[PDB]
């Protein structure tokens, strides 16, 4: 939006939270003190509605972040979690019961899949899978006991973009009361306005772009009015919360999210365009790159891109080639996570990807390189990638 | 132990964590960088064994705390959680599946009960209850599908102490492979060496005495070798972790835990002795006070007391009397939680207690006052309590 | 071509990061010596990045110090509780009874007050110069002039020095004088002071380095000639910063390039728009043509930040000042700058005259200082336009 | 009867805590004024606890300042990056060219070095006195003596002043002199300096107030006569502490009483045991009978902390120093003190002589300084006994 940067700078900032400073105060607390029985009664009644009650419900610092997330993502409430994986697992758990069925994209984050197959399965909840490009044909997979439809767009690692309008419309035709969820981390919740598309809950690893500096972990889940109270109370029954200081740092990260994302978009698309012309590259998976799976949906449904994408090499690198390649970069660092200022590089063997694509078939045989494009000078990053190519030519 | 204070000062402090300082470093991270493919392979193999892999598994700061908790509580591993309630809920969840049965003391922390009745019940796991003084007679409640026996000693609010040796021995006779758990928060994990008694897992709201200052929330679960790997991996599948700074503050709280607990013991027992002689007091629930329920077990099985206890007034105070009493204390603060330097006061109506004692009957009709005795001068606290009594005489 | 890469990587060595992207936070007073020989080695190297005592620093400070030295091209970086402490203690480190300080009359007011209220009673005199004096500063250098203190752009009124002409003139008369600059507006990276022959570059890292209005810290990066005296005399005054703020300063560096580019783009737009506005008499922005010293900014800087000022076409009454300043929707009234929030402050001409020693001001309208943050510039323009309508 | 209650409650008002037990942490440079009138009011009250600018403080600092004033009985509390900064800047706030400072020759070495290496070149002279001089200090007061600087117990050698006799003597000759004390060993609460007619009580809050060896901060609590000058001259040098360390200092206060009682009990036991040991020539513990000034400690203090020293029955060789110090299991070799960890340091007699201006030392054995932490005292005794066996 033409006002997103203004919204990012101001979200969640009310005087009761900031008390004269630009940023919210950091209120560290378990105990929250009631001056009177009447104040305790009021706090108890409103213990889930932004009145100070107990640290597990939140302090002023959490309330400020929650207000900011609800403004930016257009929700009725925002639940907070110790990390992105906890947000996914506990948001699903909040809405299933024995006998229910979960329908999840087979490009979902691997720990999200493992939560379903290793935790939910033993509790009486089953999981089916769908191709990210299934579109309207997802109506054929919905069962009488299907309670949750779980999206992730772009998909993890391989970056396939859903046709969310087609998927949502099909779901609402067959099972209108289904809970549609999305892991919206890649878009940082702001490049894809999930709730505006009829999705019920938008989950983020705020660990990534919201924190923005690779030094804090936190999950968020913003729900519409229909689903908020069940999410809030069931997640609370699991004790899910984040510490006040990380909440403060997430609010703080919001303030620069627009400037950062614009640079990640510009730099990563430039890199992807170069890779797509490169003799040692077989495929480029960047939602903003014409030709990538689901690109047309990204162009239609997103307001921008972030900096995480991947590409396929011309070959399945051996262990020895992978070391020659990855061990000798000067700028890219080998690490998990993404969304920070540091450019990162991560390799996945085609067979490794096949193993996390349930009931699907991988359509590449070269090693998949996932890049996070950070804030470095893009020409320096290209030179680093070029040196890597020369080590394996 | 005659060396507990020395152990508390030194636990978890190895050079790889402290790097020259007295306290561990604070390493804030999601991304942890691998210098080489060989280093990444080593990190992956040992990602649950204290090698840096990914922030969700921990940084140096978490590893230091985990080592400290395992030393002090005599366990094989320590899982970390965003708060005490999350530790309880996810430690139980890590070991049950559809069709299992949980046997829990009916004096358990109310959110622990609610996790069982509102979350587990809809996932196919049932919960039965037992009186805290059931002792060896608990063998009669164990069912072929009973997987978890959940203790809490002293109990929440009413402070009844289990006969843990009797309970454990009975459980091992009937269902030797049962997972015995205890919420050991009141003892701060160190006044009752749960694992030495044959309990499998010792859970704490480190929020309380370990943090020690009412300004940080965190849960811990220390497991023996038999149960560690299931606890660790299933809790991780739920995304459970704590932030690095709170881990640092928990290690830091350990260093003064002995001096603090000795003062909480001395002051709270003095207060309890006075209350037990008081014309406006009907009953005193302090494990260290002769006559309290389970006291003989506390004397035999614990190495000390903390500062949390409760007493029963001569009457069920009306709302108006409760305000006259609680609104006008000068030192005691009305708040939830405990284990800090501030003395706290909290009232529970006898009928409120009855409502959180499933399949049991309350044996008092006066208002129950729970006190946390902090680090204030004990005579000032007695004067505050005396003024309170005069307001309701 | 490379500043953004340098900002991302500065100060990051494994001994400081230990596996993470950012340096570890090592909170410490006591630092433990395993042996007498280790203690002797730490003592010898207590100003050279071996752990010795928290007042000298921990790994977190060492990482920031290395980053600042790399980015500003210096031999060492002293750390301070705030920018004002960096200014006061850096000057103090190089003067003694009988010395003379020559300071631009556009210096930050607390810097001036340090000179007139602290240094003077300790036997150090201060004289003043117009910021556009250029080579004619040679005529003001006295036999006892020890420090020449620059600030470019100047505080509030934003005049840009001709640093090459000033430095050449100083070195002709007093080759060994200590030339210092408060380089906060450039965040130490838009103007590479040490490459111009300045000896010490001082920053309120509070501003753009922290970048979020929520941490205070001063830095002073010195060349090889001046470092040891700066380091040891600041240490004798106990000057340090806490490890956590040091960490947050290193962390701020990483986004400094992308932030500054936005502040530049937006503040230049606003300045160009104000320059055309009928209710504006003059715009003081280093990057705007016609502003005092603009030609030196264009020649000597690699960019602009977001702080500047303008003069209204009239002197506002007290009622008009309240109507104007009390009713902005986005601009906040506050001191400091360099964050994501846009800020506004007002000064009457006589207020500025009072902090322009031996000079008069050349305007009569109310002066407005703006910090242009990261909001959408069109929203900021609409906020300013609404303000103009309240005083028209 | 009430210190523990005071420590738990000091500085805690709803405007600072806003519902929590501890004060909020307000990180800020910029503090926002909603209106011109609010800005005027904040400006008027910028040293009196109205939010104005982060260099003056936020709510977190105000809470700590109120706590320190309540606990030490003062009119205001200035905050500094560390103890050495508090000492240096508190002295500097009250001197000018031509003044004379009279300091105990047992002062902390960096305090002495500030005087001889910074003040001297700024026209301020420093003279010295034996810590047991008592009323005879009157003979050392010069017409230009402005500051009398006490430290009781003394650094390392632990001599306790007769503060009533010193203060009475000073006030007879120079009633308006500024009497200051470095009151770190007493943590400001075991010796209520301002009640004895001292004007300013300075602490390295780094030590027992923080209490965990992981934060650095200085404080100076002044009476009504001296506060404004302290406050404003320290502010002109930019002296402040970050909000987070201020929070951690308030937090440390809450356990200070229970910690100090353990440090007292354990360090007195160790001192009594060392005094009986055949390899110990002398024990310097304020609470131990026979120690220099013990009678004044017993009369004037309400307790002891855990730092003291002793003299070995011989001068250790370099080989014996390594054998002794390199092989402790619990005691760590490090600077600072006041935490939960027990610490050990050694000094030869000539090292102490070098920091005893105009005095000679009266011992020839190696001096060992111990900080007694929170470990089990019998384990610490076993550690010390093993050390004795390594040098016997
Ligand atoms: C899409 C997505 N969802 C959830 C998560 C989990 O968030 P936390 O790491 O905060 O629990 C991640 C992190 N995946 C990282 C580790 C990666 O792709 O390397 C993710 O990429
Ligand atoms: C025994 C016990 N277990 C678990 C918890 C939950 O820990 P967290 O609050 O960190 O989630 C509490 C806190 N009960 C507090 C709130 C009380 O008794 O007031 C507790 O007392
Ligand atoms: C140019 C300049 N130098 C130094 C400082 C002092 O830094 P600290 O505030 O960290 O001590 C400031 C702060 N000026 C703010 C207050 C302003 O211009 O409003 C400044 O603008
Ligand atoms: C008495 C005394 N005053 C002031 C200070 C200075 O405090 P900072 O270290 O916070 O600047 C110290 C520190 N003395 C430590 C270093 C010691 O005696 O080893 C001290 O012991
Ligand atoms: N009034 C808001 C700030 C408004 C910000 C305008 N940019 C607060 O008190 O936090
Ligand atoms: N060697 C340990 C400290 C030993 C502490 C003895 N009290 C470390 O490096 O952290
Ligand atoms: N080797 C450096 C990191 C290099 C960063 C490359 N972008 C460290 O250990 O911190
Ligand atoms: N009223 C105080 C707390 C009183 C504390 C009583 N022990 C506050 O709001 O912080």
């Amino acid at each position: 939006d033409k006002h997103l940067d203004t919204a990012l700078v101001n979200a969640g900032r009310r005087k009761k939270y900031t008390q004269g400073s630009v940023n919210s105060v950091i209120q560290r607390a378990s105990s929250l003190v009631f001056d009177t029985v009447e104040a305790k009664k009021h706090a108890t009644r409103n213990r889930a509605k932004g009145e100070l009650f107990y640290g597990r419900r939140g302090t002023l610092t959490h309330f400020s972040l929650q207000e900011a997330m609800c403004e930016l993502e257009g929700g009725a409430g925002c639940a907070l979690f110790p990390c992105g994986a906890a947000a996914v697992a506990n948001t699903i758990l909040a809405f299933v019961e024995q006998g229910d069925h979960v329908l999840m994209t087979n490009t979902a984050y691997e720990p999200s899949q493992d939560f379903c197959t290793k935790i939910l399965a033993k509790l009486g909840v089953t999981t089916g899978w769908f191709d990210p490009l299934i579109g309207a044909d997802i109506a054929n997979l919905i069962q009488p006991n299907t309670k949750v439809v779980f999206l992730e767009s772009p998909g993890s690692i391989t970056m396939e973009v859903h046709d969310v309008p087609a998927i949502v419309a099909a779901v609402r035709r067959v099972a209108p009361e289904a809970i549609i969820m999305i892991d919206n981390t890649w878009a940082a919740g702001v490049l894809f306005k999930a709730l505006d598309f009829g999705i019920d809950i938008s989950i983020q690893a705020a660990t990534k772009y919201l924190i923005g500096h690779s030094d804090g972990m936190i999950g968020t889940a913003v729900a519409n009015a229909r689903c908020w109270e069940q999410l809030c109370e069931n997640a609370y029954l699991m004790g899910q919360m984040i510490d006040a200081d990380t909440a403060y740092m997430t609010s703080r990260g919001l303030r620069t999210l627009g400037v950062r994302l614009r640079q990640h978009h510009e730099s990563s698309l430039r890199v992807a365009e170069w890779l797509a012309q490169h003799p040692q590259v077989a495929r480029v998976n960047h939602p903003a790159l014409p030709g990538s799976k689901g690109h047309e949906f990204w162009k239609r449904d997103f307001s921008g891109s972030s900096g995480l994408f991947s590409f396929v090499l011309n070959k399945r690198l051996t262990d020895a080639e992978l070391a020659a390649y990855l061990d000798n970069f000067s700028l890219f660092s080998m690490a998990y996570s993404w969304g920070g200022f540091e450019s990162l590089i991560l390799a996945n063997q085609p067979e490794h990807i096949a193993a996390i694509r349930p009931e699907a078939e991988v359509d590449f045989s070269g090693t998949l390189i996932r890049l996070h494009i950070g804030l470095e000078n893009v020409d320096d990053l290209l030179a680093d990638l070029a040196a890597g190519f020369a080590r394996i030519v």
